[PDB]
């Protein structure tokens, strides 16, 4: 007998509640990330990224 | 016997309520993410990016 | 016996619920992303983006 | 015996509920993505893309 | 026998609950990154960045 | 003006996900009852009841 | 202006996942009663009774 | 201007998620009541109970 | 202007997560009541009982 | 202006987790109670009782 399991990058029990949770952004040049919940990934090469928020790159 | 499960980049068990939840955005010249729930994925090569937010790229 | 299961990039079990939630977006130049629930997705070259906004592009 | 189960880039058990869940959108020049549930691809060479919003591109 | 359990980013049990919770943001060229909750992810080459913010990149 | 709304007795917003969920029951006598999800009922006189389960009323 | 909500016995934001639930039961004289979810009921007389077992009522 | 809004008994926000959970009831006389999640009911005149279990009343 | 908000017996936010659980019940004669979550109930007369186990009454 | 905000038997923000909970019960003549969370009721005469267990009661 031989048996490997393997999980890599999982996110699996997950419950989640929210009420009247008002909420405002007001954005006027750059950038905004928000309520990003129960996520996941996996990447072998080249970057990963998960809710990354950069102004305006200029040159 | 040999048996090897495998799991990568993987949401499965996952519940959530909202209720009366008022929201507001007023983008201007960038850019807004909002509200990205229970993602997942697997890429080989090249960039890997969830709810990613740059402003404007300027040359 | 060989049994090799495996799952890459997957979103099984998921249940929402929303009430009464109201949204407001103004866009003015630029990008708005909003709402992005339960998705997968696997990609072996080139890059992988799940819900991601830049403002124009400007060269 | 040889079994190889294989799934990658799905999303099976979903239900979602919404009600009187008003919504508004006004793009004036850029772009607007909302409400995308329930989702999967994949792609095996070029970009992989799911939901993504740029505004204009200037050149 | 031999069985090899194997786990690398991985968020399982997790539980929460918010109300009446207003929040405001105001961008005025920069980023702002809000509300990351339960995310993980496995990246093997490449960095890997959760919720990172940079002003802009002038050069 | 005048309005008076009201609800008794309800069950409205309700997703339920289940999967390999194996079951087995063996009655030799008496009484069983199982699974009885979202339900709702309203009586003004007699008795109201949902689910329940006596052995033999014998006499 | 005069408005008057009123909700009585109410259960609306609800979800629920369940997954590889394995379940057994062996009745051999008597009751069981089991899995009772989400369920709301409203009586005015006579008694009001979810998931109630008595075993043999015997006289 | 008059607004009396009113609540009895009453479960409304309720997320639950369970996996690979086991279960085994052996009932030989008596009575069993198990798993009684997010209930409500309102009842005004008789005896209001919820999963109440008794075992033979003999007489 | 009056306004009279009232809620009696009520339970709402609530997120509940649960894995590998195993139970075992052997009843021989009596009552068992196990597992009753996120209930609420409001009676006026009458006796009002939330998971309530007596043995064989007797006479 | 009046406004008279009154709650009574209430219980709203709740959060549990619990993995890997092994338990078991061996009811012989007798009565067994278990597992009560989260629960809330309001009763105005009658006597209000909540997971409460006797044995026989014989006469």
């Amino acid at each position: 007998y031989v048996g490997s399991k393997t999980k890599e990058g999982v996110v699996h029990g997950v419950a989640t509640v929210a009420e009247k949770t008002k909420e405002q952004v007001t954005n006027v040049g750059g950038a905004v990330v928000t309520g990003v919940t129960a996520v996941a990934q996996k990447t072998v090469e080249g970057a990963g990224s998960i809710a990354a928020a950069t102004g305006f790159v200029k040159k």
